């Protein structure tokens, strides 16, 4: 998965990623995921969670894609 | 009107958010929006939608969600 790609780079660069599902109201299922970058400034990326683990992939893909564009 | 609601609460607390939507990409795939806090410490929020307007709604809605999780 995309998370595996970031994790490999994280250990080499000494980075840390915090993935969390739903803000707090998981009972109603928001169908979204949120990731927070601990090493760099606090940045929050949103996941879609349209599939089994699409949310995690969308957040990692968005970060990697964003870095490429800049 | 998620954006309109955010505008009212933001002014009530004196908080402001600078939205920067990338003109790149096309409606074919999905739009993207970057939310950066200027009065608040530097944090960039990634949002997305299927058509021009949906991404703005998710990006704006995520701001309220980040308060619940943090």
């Amino acid at each position: 998965d995309y998370i595996q790609l970031l994790s490999e780079i994280a250990k080499e660069q000494g980075f840390n990623i915090t993935y969390l599902d739903i803000d707090e109201l998981s009972a109603n299922g928001q169908y979204q995921c949120l990731a927070e970058l601990s090493t760099s400034p606090i940045t929050v990326c949103h996941g879609s969670g349209i599939s089994c683990g699409n949310a995690q992939s969308d957040a990692a893909h968005n970060a990697l894609q964003y870095l490429k564009i800049i």
